[PDB]
């Protein structure tokens, strides 16, 4: 019910201290990956690559795909293997897909286009971080790291080609050894207006 | 269990048919609406503020902050009224926030700064689709309007302050008219990888 869905978004919090003798099951973690597997994006385009940074319990990089646009090989090929859509660059769809990115959303330059891509790996980061929480697990979202050097790092190690690819956020799970944080948000009222 | 969570990532998916006699109850609505306002942001920032488009069941707009910089005044603000921190531009936290935007993240531009706190309005909107699905609510996420028209409206209607806010994303609630679309996603060693 409601109470219980308000509930989770309480238990759901940044969790710094982690409780360094119980990992995340095997099982339980096959589920989390699948969550970010299923995760939705705009047009379908999956724009993402996760990485586990096994070399808390888990500890996940999500990288955002460059250059993801009408006339590019990876939507050309996600369109044709994962959609089965006969796609090609004039096509109406195509063209649709173009006048969105340049126009409607202003995707015209590398970085907006990262970054664009980017958005999409935050809801796939969220619905995990959700889904740990459903499942007793906790989380902290992650951007405290220098992109630069950890690139460079993900690079050098032979996990990032830096041409497809760019580190998007990460996020670590496991349990958490401290209270739960009591939320502090703005009031509703400040946050939140119905248009007439 | 973890069968049930994934089974949620099944019923969660981008509805376009509506039943248009059945609408979200006033106290779903606003549990949904706490959802959003129980989202994390990075520093815990809450760069966003919803609209609900009254004037699907409830058709939300997602504006994120502009210019959202260490020595802002909505940084100055949010660190005062929600964090009940002495906050001030000359602190060592207020210089570790302007090295982890300028530096770490490469925030040096407008858009790019505008982009970093709409990633966070995504995870609102992903936690309140989750929660919804939760519910039994259907969702879609909508990136497909014209942002400068938009805000253009949004604007003149007096709703927005371009200065201080951008349109970052839409979703739409409600309940399906339709079966649940079944997903199509790469498979799991494509969008995922254990490093060693
Ligand atoms: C995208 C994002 C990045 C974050 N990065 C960090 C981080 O690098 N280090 C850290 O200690 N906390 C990080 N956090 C945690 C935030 O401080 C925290 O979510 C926020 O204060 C709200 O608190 P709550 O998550 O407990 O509800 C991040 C949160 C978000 C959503
Ligand atoms: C941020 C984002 C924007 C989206 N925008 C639209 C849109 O404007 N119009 C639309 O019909 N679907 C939109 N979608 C739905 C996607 O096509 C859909 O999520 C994707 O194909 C995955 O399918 P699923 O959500 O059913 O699992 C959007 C999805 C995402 C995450």
């Amino acid at each position: 019910d409601r109470e219980q869905v308000v509930a989770l978004q309480h238990q759901r919090f940044a969790a710094k201290k982690y409780d360094p003798n119980r990992r995340i099951s095997q099982k339980d973690w096959e589920a989390l990956v699948e969550v970010g597997r299923l995760a939705p994006s705009s047009i379908g385009l999956e724009p993402w690559k996760m990485l586990l940074l096994k070399n808390a319990s888990h500890f996940v990089i999500y990288l955002a795909r460059k250059g993801v646009t009408y006339d590019s090989d990876y939507v050309k090929k996600v369109m044709h293997e994962v959609k089965k859509r006969d796609y090609d660059t004039n096509s109406r769809f195509a063209q649709i897909i173009k006048n969105f990115q340049e126009n409607d959303m202003k995707l015209n330059s590398e970085r907006s286009l990262f970054d664009w891509a980017s958005k999409q790996t935050y809801i796939q980061m969220a619905n995990m971080m959700m889904a740990a929480a459903m499942l007793g697990i906790d989380s902290c979202p992650i951007e405290g790291y220098d992109q630069e050097k950890v690139e460079a790092y993900l690079e050098e190690k032979g996990y990032l080609n830096t041409a497809e690819f760019g580190v998007s956020v990460m996020a670590c799970f496991g349990y958490r050894n401290q209270e739960i944080t009591p939320k502090t948000r703005w009031k509703t009222e400040v946050i939140y207006e119905v248009i007439e």
